[PDB]
């Protein structure tokens, strides 16, 4: 009601005039009145603008367009009330904040509140000719602006105008920040390093993601340094970003070695890729026979001497030798895996149809720039005992000496059996054990070797 003409529960503050919004001609005075015995201030607020006035009556003599907005009366008891003031200007139907930014999946408010609400259709429209995309929603408000609903990444760098019944707006360029909808994609330049005390350790973690906000870090795993990374980053467009953080150690020392992990994280989720590094101070090699180093073969059969082994640096010399003489003729060689981390090899020596003669000791040799290493396979072959030598050192004692495999046992016969006078025999031959037995012959009246394989004989004769 109009206020008495005075000639001359705790309540919220009263305002005059008692209206919600008030249209006011440009250049005309804005006269607002607040009645509250415990009044404090009137706050005015268009867009980000803010202003205070500690006088119960707000008076602006020559209203401008900018003067359009929310007028809130507030009392000491914490309580308030507001009224909105539209200052219609035939010229300016929009005061604006061109700065438009939205976040994918959240709403956005275009800031073009109008200074005149006596208009018929508050809608959203085109840009430089063209109209709008479909699926796009907007719930407009004369007091706030127009709120584009549930922005899509697709709307990036879009341009648009404020619609109402038609009105000329000003130029806006939409900018959509993206939502993380996928863990970061992280990679390393090389998953593994075999190093030599003294050289330079280097690596580049590569992280690709949709926003400069991705969190990435290197992690010397048992944690001492955070020893600086050398960052650098690119932006391949709008939602494509990649950053490289190269890790380096000028002088690689044994102690260094461990797993360096590249961690990446974003509000969606996290991802890590690991690279292990081992630094050695001596070129090395160690072998691995794949069968007993001792081997037995039957007369006509075959064998494969196999052996794997670990070498770093890569080998540059390797052979098989039988009698102080190497091969060219019956052996294989090959990397175990053809990765980049392969330090491991394998060689086979294919002995075939080997006659009882091929018995002996076989050696495999291999070396790199720093070390040489080798191991020996003792190959015993089964063969018929050969009578090395028949002797007659005389107490009349007759001797007989043979070799073969397995060890050859010597039985004697007169013409029953004699006894023995001997025993073992330590060198070459290799892969053949030698037997030595003797008899006395001092008993009158007118030499057999054998083992699990064969039996040979030599013969003596004498007379009483
Ligand atoms: C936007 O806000 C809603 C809640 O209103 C939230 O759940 C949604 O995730 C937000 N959008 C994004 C992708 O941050
Ligand atoms: C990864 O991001 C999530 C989401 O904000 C956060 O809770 C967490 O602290 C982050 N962890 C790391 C390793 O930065
Ligand atoms: C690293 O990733 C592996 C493989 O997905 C996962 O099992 C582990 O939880 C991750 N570690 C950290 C600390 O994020
Ligand atoms: C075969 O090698 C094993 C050890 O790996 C050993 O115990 C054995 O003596 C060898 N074979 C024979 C019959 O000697
Ligand atoms: C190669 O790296 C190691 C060494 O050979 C092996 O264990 C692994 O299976 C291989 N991985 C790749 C790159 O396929």
């Amino acid at each position: 009601l109009c206020v008495l003409l005075l000639l001359l529960e705790p309540s919220p503050p009263s305002i005059h005039p008692g209206k919600s919004d008030l249209i006011v001609r440009v250049g005309d005075e804005i006269r607002l009145l607040c009645t509250d015995p415990g009044f404090v201030k009137w706050t005015f607020e268009i867009l980000d603008e803010t202003n205070e006035n500690k006088q119960n009556e707000w008076i602006t003599e020559k209203a401008e367009a900018t003067n359009t907005g929310k007028y809130t009366c507030t009392n000491k008891h914490g309580l308030s009330n507001s009224i909105y003031v539209f200052v219609r200007d035939p010229a300016k139907l929009f005061l604006v904040d061109r700065s438009l930014y939205g976040k994918e999946d959240n709403d956005t408010l275009v800031r073009c509140p109008l200074t005149d609400p006596e208009v018929t259709n508050y809608s959203l429209k085109g840009c430089q000719g063209k109209p709008l995309p479909k699926d796009l929603r907007f719930i407009p408000d004369p007091k706030a602006g127009i709120m584009i609903k549930s922005v899509k990444r697709a709307y990036h760098r879009l341009c648009l105008h404020c619609s109402v019944d038609s009105v000329l707006s000003e130029k806006f360029i939409l900018k959509v920040r993206p939502a993380f909808k996928a863990v970061p994609v992280v990679s390393v330049s090389k998953a593994s390093y075999l190093l030599r005390e003294g050289e330079e350790f280097t690596v580049t973690c590569t992280i690709k993601d949709v926003s400069s906000s991705v969190y990435s870090t290197w992690k010397r795993e048992n944690s001492q340094t955070k020893l600086q990374e050398k960052y650098n980053s690119w932006h391949h467009g709008d939602f494509n970003y990649e950053r490289q953080a190269t890790l380096t150690i000028s002088s690689a020392r044994v102690n260094d070695s461990g797993v360096f992990m590249c961690y990446a994280n974003n509000t969606f989720g996290s991802a890590n890729v690991t690279t292990t590094l081992e630094v050695v101070d001596k070129g090395f090699i160690n072998i691995f026979p794949m069968i007993n180093t001792t081997v037995f073969v039957n007369d006509g059969e075959n064998v494969d001497l196999i052996v794997e082994y670990e070498a770093f640096p890569k080998p540059e010399h390797q052979q098989w030798i039988y009698m102080n003489r190497t091969f060219t003729d019956k052996w294989e060689d090959y990397p175990k895996s053809e990765n980049e981390s392969n330090i491991r090899y394998v060689s086979e020596l294919h002995l075939t149809r080997l006659k009882g003669t091929e018995g002996g000791t076989y050696t495999f040799l291999v070396s790199n720039s720093d070390v040489n290493a080798a191991i020996a396979f003792n190959v015993y072959v089964n063969t018929k005992p050969e009578i090395l030598t028949y002797d007659r050192l005389v107490n009349g004692m007759l001797q007989c000496v043979a070799a073969g495999f397995p060890e050859p046992t010597i039985d004697w016969y007169f013409c029953v059996l004699p006894v023995d006078v001997q025993t073992l025999n330590s060198g070459p031959p290799f892969g053949k054990l030698v037997v030595q037995s003797s008899i006395d012959s001092s008993a009158f009246k007118h030499c057999k070797a054998y083992n699990d394989v064969g039996k040979t004989s030599a013969y003596f004769n004498f007379a009483f």
